């Protein structure tokens, strides 16, 4: 527990071992950045402190940048709250 997300009660944990990485929410992302919404499904993500997803909520195709702290293309997705439901 060495770094929170935004997803609701997350379990991550920037840790030496645990190679688990942070984003902030970008805004190159729009349209799409609405599914990030789902990563949180909170009240109201508020990009205070919460403006952020860890990698526990992307898939590992998500990560094919290896850039610094910077990886979430436009294939870039919290699957795990994928609201996108047969409504
Ligand atoms: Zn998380």
């Amino acid at each position: 527990m060495v770094q929170s997300c935004s997803a609701y009660g997350c379990k991550n944990r920037y840790d030496k071992d645990k190679p688990v990485s942070f984003h902030k929410f970008p805004l190159t992302r729009p349209s799409l950045c609405k599914e990030w919404e789902a990563a949180v499904r909170r009240k109201n993500f508020k990009p205070t402190k919460y403006s952020s997803i860890c990698s526990e909520h992307f898939t590992p195709d998500c990560f094919k940048r290896e850039c610094n702290n910077k990886l979430l293309k436009e294939n870039a997705v919290p699957t795990i709250f994928l609201e996108l439901v047969p409504r």
